[PDB]
């Protein structure tokens, strides 16, 4: 039992709603929030706009500070930091960028880094600002993740196609 309320169940372990991430967060604490992040982990727009401006801009310093050390992420991969006031961590997971031409089949490997944690809350990877089909983000979603998924959709609208079009 945990302390996620209103989510539709769509198969054993993943479970969609309609909400903003950013107040989803705030009221859960989940133990990880996923983060729709890039390489640079420059979160200027999107999900990862909106968290760090929720943070007051403290991922955005811990950000740096990881790029100068490890250098940036590769496409398809994650690195777990702090999740501020927001979440116990945040998993910076990089989808594919289609307005950059990146490879969609890279978004499979991009859900793979949700089966390193028991239970997170996290929106549709490569959706919205990045570009992909969300019904296709949902689809590797659930033949990917393994693990408990609370997935956030902010679109009303999008929601209810990804609802109604679920296989
Ligand atoms: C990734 C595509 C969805 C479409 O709604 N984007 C989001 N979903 C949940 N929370 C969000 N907060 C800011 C943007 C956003
Ligand atoms: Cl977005």
């Amino acid at each position: 039992v945990n302390s996620f309320s209103g989510y539709l169940k769509l198969t054993d372990n993943v479970y969609i709603k309609n909400a903003d991430i950013v107040e989803e967060a705030k009221k859960v604490k989940p133990t990880v929030v996923v983060n729709a992040a890039n390489v640079y982990l420059k979160h200027g727009g999107g999900v990862a706009g909106a968290l760090n401006k929720a943070t007051n801009n403290a991922m955005q310093v811990e950000s740096d500070d990881y790029i100068a050390t490890n250098g940036p992420l590769k496409v398809g991969g994650s690195c777990v930091l702090s999740g501020h006031n927001l979440a116990k961590h945040c998993l910076h997971v990089v989808g594919p960028n289609v307005n950059k031409g990146e490879d969609i089949q890279l978004l499979k490997s991009a859900y793979e880094n949700f089966n390193q944690h028991e239970v997170l809350l996290a929106p549709l990877l490569s959706a919205g600002i990045f570009g992909a089909d969300p019904i296709h983000s949902l689809r590797v979603c659930v033949d990917t993740v393994r693990t408990n998924v609370y997935l956030a959709v902010f679109d009303k609208n999008l929601y209810d196609k990804l609802v109604s079009s679920f296989l």
